[PDB]
């Protein structure tokens, strides 16, 4: 399940970049950033293969991709927001 939705403001300042980079297809920081998002779990509403997909969300200081991701959605303006690795997500709201 989603747990609601979230302002882009009230998002890390990153999570607005990983956005901008998707408008413009990348070029990415991660050559994985881009690859289809499975669901697997199906927290995310169901769907086929490759509605999804997933892209880093920098976490400061991190050696690592770290547990912040924005994964993608086919529909428009369709994003989710996770900052517990996959945990939890929240729809993203470009509009606040």
């Amino acid at each position: 399940d989603v747990s609601g939705t979230v302002c882009l403001s009230a998002l890390p300042p990153e999570a607005t970049d990983t956005l901008n980079l998707i408008a413009s297809d990348g070029p990415f920081p991660y050559s994985q950033d881009g690859v289809v998002f499975q669901n697997r779990e199906s927290v995310l509403p169901t769907q086929s293969y490759g509605y999804y997909h997933e892209y880093t969300t920098i976490t400061p200081g991190a050696r690592t991709r770290g547990t912040r991701r924005i994964i993608t959605g086919e529909a428009t303006q369709e994003d989710y927001y996770t900052g517990d690795h996959y945990a939890t997500f929240s729809l993203i709201d470009q509009t606040c």
